[PDB]
């Protein structure tokens, strides 16, 4: 919509107050000038019709219950921007400045939230498994990295690809929670995950088989559900992605860890320059080794452990 941009203030999903970014036209529109063309959030009101209307406000005023989820959605996209944009010189998911298009209350009950070729989409939980998905900014950057992955490698969501596509939007959307610096850690959607139960999430990548996902490739799951395995198998890809990061040994390799931002130049790199859409296991440790020499040189500590992260999940 045409009007002027202003700032409103809400609270989030978890009940902490922030300001936003709204634009002014009759009434408050969670409508963000400030960032590309735009980050526009919706109100889904319930429904799977999409986007459904541009979400608005009366007072710019944003502490309603209902209002929390918009106010994550908004917030943490415009977070997500930020990251891609500083730290990687990228604007918006296709590198374009795209407007940022999210609904919220898709759905009733909805324990999921994703990216449908176009826009983000959240849903509410049930509040027993989840709560609205947009306050976990994990979940938000996992799902704008697929917009991300979408528009370079176009990793194919299926089989050793697709769990590559996966891994990627876990690791980013972990490196967003770094960036953001709020709680963060290495497991997936703690924030809005079983608001009863202290401690647990969807995912981890320091031990992926806390969860009961694959931390090695003689583990991969062969199977046809979950496309093939795409939210199983990215356990070995998240495990080597937490190695090149912060170290350790597993099975017996040791790997050096050479930090967050190391990983994420070598992550953002093999997927804009190397990878492809059909990409297996093999071929991302290929294109990893390849990045690291690019960023740090054949002869360094990057990539010796980039190739000691993989030789310790089992990919070669
Ligand atoms: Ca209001
Ligand atoms: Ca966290
Ligand atoms: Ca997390
Ligand atoms: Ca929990
Ligand atoms: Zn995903």
């Amino acid at each position: 919509i045409t009007g002027t941009s202003t700032v409103g203030v809400g609270r989030g999903v978890l009940g902490d107050q922030k300001n936003i970014n709204t634009t002014y036209s009759t009434y408050y529109y969670l409508q963000d000038n400030t960032r590309g063309d735009g980050i526009f959030t919706y109100d889904a009101k319930y429904r799977t019709t999409l986007p459904g209307s541009l979400w608005a406000d009366a007072d710019n005023q944003f502490f309603a219950s209902y209002d929390a989820p918009a106010v994550d959605a908004h917030y943490y996209a415009g977070v997500t921007y930020d990251y891609y944009k500083n730290v990687h010189n990228r604007l918006s998911y296709d590198g374009n400045n795209a407007a940022i298009r999210s609904s919220v209350h898709y759905s009733q009950g909805y324990n999921n939230a994703f990216w449908n070729g176009s826009e983000m989409v959240y849903g509410d939980g049930d509040g027993q498994t989840f709560i609205p998905l947009s306050g976990g900014i994990d979940v938000v950057a996992h799902e704008l990295t697929h917009a991300v992955t979408d528009y370079t490698a176009g990793l194919i969501y299926q089989n050793e690809s697709g769990a590559i596509n996966e891994a990627i939007s876990d690791i980013f959307g972990t490196l967003v929670e770094f960036y953001a610096n709020k709680n963060p850690d290495w497991e997936i959607g703690e924030d809005v995950y079983t608001p009863g139960i202290s401690g647990d999430s969807l995912r981890s990548m320091s031990d992926p088989a806390k969860y009961g996902d694959p931390d090695h490739y003689s583990k991969r799951y062969t199977g046809t559900q979950d496309n093939g395995g795409v939210h199983i198998n990215s356990g070995i890809i998240n495990k080597a992605a937490y190695l090149i990061s912060q170290g350790g040994t597993h099975y017996g390799v040791s790997v050096v860890g050479i930090g967050r931002d190391k990983l994420g130049k070598i992550f953002y790199r093999a997927l804009t320059q190397y990878l492809t859409p059909t990409s297996n296991f093999s071929q991302l440790r290929a294109a990893a080794v390849q990045s690291a020499t690019d960023l740090y040189g054949s002869t360094s500590q990057e990539v010796a452990s980039v190739k000691q992260a993989f030789d310790a999940v089992g990919v070669k």
